[PDB]
């Protein structure tokens, strides 16, 4: 051896690589304990045988004295643990917990709370230790919480796919349903995590948002993205000088098939967005640079092979 127990206390609990999942506090006391328990065986053883011788015883012683100077240690680590989580709880973690909102990101506020509470519980319990009503109380309400703290998570990052996948074309038809897509939150729903309801709906909510702006892109992909990309292949196919109207007409339809989906060639008028209207149309010209490039490079191909 116990001179090498002693050696083994010395060397405290923080000290060597310990890999778990159960706290400082009791680590320390378990593994006090147990030295002592060891000691022891050786021582017882060593006484018776041896014682006687012583030796062882011385050883034882140391171990103890070795015996007495581990109680010694227990009883202040117990002393800094015993009371302590009452006493935060009562005086500032219990006081109606601000839950999850978001302006960029979700903000967590009382993120150690959580992590508190939830180590709490595990480690009397494991321990058998009798765990305060208001320990009890507050962790139901942290499982609640972290729960509504994490589906909020999805929510959100559910906005950042749908942005990364807005943003590479900056669509002035999403633009402005995303700028359609903001909320407002006022203090008096900053507490409905409390009893367990609004926030599931209000997620829901969101989520409905987001799906019917999922679904408008769904449709002007279809519309847009495969018959037009199609249409621009014919027109740089089209030899100029041989081969043995169609597209034009499906151009000007195309236009009237994509105005059906309320692109808004003026600027909204209360929105004001003169610059963001022109974005698009700034993209569009790229296209129809593509289809004025689509008929000159078939042009350019006649114009050099002319001679066969």
């Amino acid at each position: 051896e116990l001179d090498t127990i002693q050696r083994v206390f010395q060397d405290q609990k923080s000290n060597p690589p310990l890999v778990r999942n159960m706290p400082p506090e009791a680590g320390k006391i378990i593994w006090a304990r147990h030295l002592f328990q060891k000691i022891t065986g050786p021582i017882n053883i060593f006484p018776e045988n041896v014682i006687n011788s012583t030796e062882i015883r011385r050883y034882y012683g140391s171990y103890n004295t070795l015996g007495k100077q581990l109680t010694i240690y227990e009883m202040w680590f117990y002393q800094d643990w015993v009371n302590k989580i009452e006493q935060s709880k009562a005086a500032l973690q219990a006081t109606l917990i601000v839950r999850h909102d978001e302006n960029k990101k979700l903000y967590v506020n009382f993120d150690l709370e959580i992590m508190q509470l939830i180590r709490e519980a595990k480690c009397l319990d494991r321990q058998g230790i009798e765990i305060p009503e208001s320990a009890r109380i507050i962790l139901l309400q942290e499982d609640k919480f972290k729960t509504y703290y994490n589906e909020l998570l999805y929510a959100l990052k559910e906005y950042e796919r749908i942005n990364s996948k807005i943003k590479p074309i900056c669509k002035n038809l999403l633009l402005p349903h995303i700028e359609d897509l903001d909320l407002k939150l006022r203090p008096g729903m900053v507490t409905l995590t409390w009893t367990s309801m609004n926030i599931e709906s209000y997620l829901y909510y969101v989520h409905q948002g987001l799906k019917k702006l999922e679904q408008l892109i769904i449709n002007v992909n279809d519309i847009i993205e495969n018959r037009i990309e199609n249409n621009l292949k014919t027109v740089s196919k089209v030899v100029l000088v041989h081969l043995p109207n169609v597209e034009v007409e499906r151009a000007v339809d195309d236009l009237l098939q994509t105005i059906m989906l309320y692109p808004l060639d003026p600027h909204v008028d209360p929105v004001l967005p003169e610059e963001t209207k022109r974005i698009k149309r700034y993209y569009f010209w790229y296209f129809y640079q593509a289809l004025l490039n689509s008929t000159q490079n078939s042009l350019n191909a006649m114009k050099y092979r002319v001679c066969g």
